[PDB]
């Protein structure tokens, strides 16, 4: 155990809200501040999760695949710790940091499948760990991307966005895209794909467009995954008739909640097996997409009617200020689990 | 507390299935067997939940629990006697029935009392972690009552000459018409609804037999339990609807769909009462009629869930097991585990 990882674990991750993240990019010409935050936060999160890997079962940590993960994280942690001596005023430091972050985003690019093989080689504590390990990566990928897309010279992301956050996200538009994205995957395999019957309701101000601060890609991931599932299930279960049953989506904005319910008539699944769809042990989709919903204090649930069809609901937070990161911490409360 | 409650605490509850239930009274499964199994079981269940009660905070264990303990200990002791008696003593069976009729009427005031104490709990001011423990304890306490009452009714209705419906086995309808139970439970809510409101929602009911398509829906179940769950969900669906659409021309129907599947009987009641925000939902389940309802669903391995759309309406869905052999009792056990009561 390298002295830096034992050290930086001895801190707790600091969750940020999308309001705050938003701010690192507005009147704020200060990447000076992002640099001092992230050169501290990234090592802490990586160190926390490296520590929780040491408790994984003997046979598991010693898989080729986990050992490769260990070494990348340990490498990026090292690389980030080296920026600790420089000042946030050092223009040369600010820029190397962008490159090193790009370097770490790259190094970690194979992390999520590698991890899978790592388990597909070796119960309920796996699940607990995989959910945390993956949330950990979602959160670091997001902080690095955010910094990279706001400050780097040559990755400027979507101009509407501050980083990858759309402060005025057209929720239904994302629903159409993700559906129209899944709709054309399904046509690679079937003579037909379900249509989209969609309804919106604006709690706050009625008959006005639905917009909230969110990260459009995370939403896109959730919805696509759930639309693909709906379609495949609607086409398998009705392999008889001519036209399929449409897929019904309602988008609802309320005081605190942004809710999206996706309904299909794909035959459903028994209560007993639902719990397995959300298990890592196909994917990694439903499980991951749920981590995405939960990553900012939302959620994703499945309610099926075995013999008829399935409802999928996503919950997002409606206000930037309550969209707060949900981060695992390696402490004793976690130790006993 | 006598050398009794501790002895039978040593044992863990033995869950029955509705199939076994159905047979403990089928083809005249002599009251001897049921006598024998219940004179053991009921004390163990009472013994079990009684030990839980002696972990409750100083003061709570109150004008309430003070008395619940007594009834259970009396009841437990009352049931003890028939150990020294043999199953063949008909005078004893006939007394087991009445002794089962007394305990009941003794316990019919359990549910009231216990929520009294909830006077007050620990210190007369109670925090989240202590409070979560109350939620914990209470799901178990009521599940336990539901389970003991269930078994006692069964014995009485099938062996005492208080006889229920002859077509039923005790409180269980081996051919429960689920859809008819939904309509009556709906109707019982519509009336109560209309004793207080100017107008009430309609029932737009849909039906799908996945198991055997054209055929009506019948599974093995206890109609009253089904009625208790459904009444409460309808009672909530209508009131949310009527309240939310004070401004609307008419009211929208409450929509329910009944589906029977390979393994599951599923019932989904949905409304447009403007819903409740994701943050509040749990409060809805905090300690009573909704919490208790969920306990009924889970009693035989089913479940009750709400998923709402704050700003539009709400989906309530009931899950029941469609096969009798899988409809097994969900009982609390007191032990090392249960006794033993991260992210930012
Ligand atoms: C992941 O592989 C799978 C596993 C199960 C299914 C599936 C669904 C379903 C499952 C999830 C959902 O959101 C909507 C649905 O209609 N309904 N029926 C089946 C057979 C589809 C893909
Ligand atoms: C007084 O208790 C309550 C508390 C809250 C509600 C309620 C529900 C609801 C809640 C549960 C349900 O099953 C169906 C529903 O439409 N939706 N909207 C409201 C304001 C209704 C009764």
């Amino acid at each position: 155990v390298p002295r830096e990882v034992e050290h930086f674990s001895r801190y707790s991750p600091s969750p940020l809200s999308m309001k705050q993240l938003l701010d690192f990019g507005s009147e704020n010409a200060c990447e000076r501040t992002s640099f001092a935050f992230l050169r501290q936060e990234l090592p802490v999160r990586l160190a926390n999760i490296l520590k929780e890997i040491d408790i994984l079962p003997t046979q598991l940590v010693n898989t080729s695949s986990v050992q490769l993960v260990k070494s990348w994280y340990i490498q990026s942690l090292m690389d980030l710790v080296e920026f600790h001596e420089k000042s946030p005023d050092d223009q040369k430091a600010l820029s190397d940091f962008v490159d090193t972050l790009i370097k770490v985003r790259n190094r970690h690019h194979n992390v999520v499948p590698t991890m899978a093989q790592g388990i597909i080689e070796y119960n309920q504590n796996l699940q607990y760990f995989l959910d945390r390990f993956y949330m950990n990566r979602i959160s670091t990928r997001m902080l690095m991307n955010q910094h990279i897309l706001i400050f780097s010279d040559s990755q400027t992301g979507n101009p509407s966005h501050i980083g990858s956050i759309d402060p005025n996200c057209d929720v239904v538009a994302v629903v159409q895209d993700a559906f129209e994205c899944s709709r054309m995957l399904c046509d690679q395999y079937y003579l037909s794909s379900p249509e989209l019957k969609l309804t919106q309701v604006n709690g706050k101000f009625p008959d006005q467009p639905i917009h909230i601060v969110y990260v459009p890609s995370h939403l896109h991931h959730m919805l696509f995954e759930l639309f693909k599932n709906a379609m495949r299930a609607t086409v398998e279960h009705q392999e008889n008739q001519p036209s399929l049953t449409p897929i019904e989506v309602i988008v609802v904005l309320g005081k605190e909640d942004l809710t999206i319910k996706i309904s299909d008539r794909g035959g459903g699944v028994p209560l007993r097996i639902i719990d397995r769809l959300f298990s890592y042990t196909f994917g990694y989709g439903l499980p991951i997409s749920r981590l995405y919903a939960k990553y900012f204090q939302g959620d994703l649930n499945l309610y099926s009617l075995s013999g008829y069809g399935t409802d999928a609901i996503i919950y997002l937070k409606a206000l930037s200020s309550e969209s707060i990161e949900k981060l695992p911490v390696f402490n004793k409360s976690a130790f006993k689990h």
